[PDB]
């Protein structure tokens, strides 16, 4: 996941971040403060990036030109997924951050799918 | 390209890092000496990842669904150009980093397309 | 521009950023929703210091004692520069983000030159 | 795991990084070319300061002053770990990268214990 | 303090941020303007979070075992003292960016003596 | 130091990087390994740059218009200064970390000068 390449990878990085979106934006529900909201935003944000920057690596480091002619889906799958991640960094919405979550389960799914194989 | 969004996108920035990726490869043939080989290879990681970032983005956050059902080829355009800039960096050989310019250029063309339509 | 040196050095980087800045100013003089104006300071904060950056590579890198001898106003011209930009960060105004376009122009105008002689 | 708090750790992250580490030693240990030695030093040292925040994290932000005390051993522990993450920087010896995986995995194991309780 | 090691070391790097983010708790109590304050928790939180890292990297590089065993209590007061940053990034009260400082102060006092010696 | 601003800064933050640039570089004049040799300038160019944005910090933030006027050669100094940390990225000479330092210790020595003012 570092190019060298290291051959270690796993959709876990992406989806910890994107856990931490979502469960950010439920604390935001349950506190109306300003300057609490002022840092969940920052914090969201950072979060949401770093969710973005695993999925990439993913799409074009890990992921190789087969594997998006086996799985036609995706190239689009992933687009969707980050950014379903960039909607969550505008939203305060819980429901935001689980649809990139639900995106990155079915890349996750393909991930371990290209592993076995 | 800062998520915000802002509306302001440049495949130029791109462009720039993959330019010093390919001057510094040329520079690299020219000095065989070990310390100016180990910053110009540490170097080299930095610029060529930057690129890889820029391109990240204008897939993931300026090109729209409209624009892949446009160009059916944009999704593996854009992956084959960031792969290209990850052989750059496993290459002290110009000819990868002309390789990750050639496929920009042609990510430019398409670029500058969308934003007249 | 990474001090290698490469060789490739454009005042075009400064410029795409502070034109975010500038882009996001202009977005926050519409919207004056919380959320979306946390969101617009913290990512204009983000662009404003890359720009300041880039400005700082061009006159620590790029420009050399000859260029300061040519252009007395050289280092005062920077300096107003990235002053300017501190000075974005800290407003919604978009005189100010253009304020810093307008010195960035200057700077760019001289660099040019410096790559002709 | 951000500080906000978020409420989300997981000590994957840190062996995420770890595995990474210790998978670059051993493929340093079959390919002595000076510019493969050069990338994969470069980018060990990255991934195991990765580990070592992640570790710093946990130990700083995670646990508290209870699992301190239920656990004396526990401030020992991680600053064993990163220091072998330390060691692993300066070795390409896979055995200093499968040092710092063992400890990861007693903090790991303390980790989801204070999750039972 | 950059894990080579260098030999380089001082707290000083820790007070001076901490310093910072007292500073901007003082200067929220003077301003109560909506973006003043959405700056100043944002350039805060950045603080807080590098004095934290520099806190990190005397307990993880720096100390080492002899230290602990001769102050018994420095794993807590370390602890502590990057567990008062975090309280400080959640609050603009000026009292909790000073019980981060004091306890650095600590930390410092306990350097130098292993210094001299 | 953080562009708020705070009205924190210290000269002493570029001091101890270009401290560490230094003590690499006597480190590296005495072990010829080969990895030490690639580590040692993988750290020595991060601290190195580190060092120069210190340097610019100052000069674009804390130093203002009527410091410039009253220290003339100030824009020169800092300029000289930066390029010296240039110059000690590209060379394992100590006099070159030595240099930069000399520099940093006029830069200093005004900095004080206008703070007392
Ligand atoms: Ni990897
Ligand atoms: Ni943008
Ligand atoms: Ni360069
Ligand atoms: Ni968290
Ligand atoms: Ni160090
Ligand atoms: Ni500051």
């Amino acid at each position: 996941h570092c190019d060298l390449p290291c051959g270690v990878y796993d959709p876990a990085q992406a989806r910890i971040e994107a856990e931490s979106v979502k469960a950010i934006q439920e604390k935001m529900a349950a506190n109306d403060d300003l300057h609490f909201q002022i840092r969940a935003t920052v914090i969201k944000e950072q979060r949401a990036e770093l969710a973005k920057h695993h999925l990439d690596v993913l799409w074009s480091d890990y992921f190789k030109p087969p594997h998006f002619e086996s799985y036609p889906e995706l190239h689009t799958l992933v687009n969707e997924a980050v950014k379903a991640l960039s909607a969550a960094k505008a939203s305060t919405d819980p429901a935001t951050g689980q649809k990139a979550l639900d995106y990155i389960a079915q890349i996750d799914k393909i991930f371990w799918e290209t592993k076995k194989a």
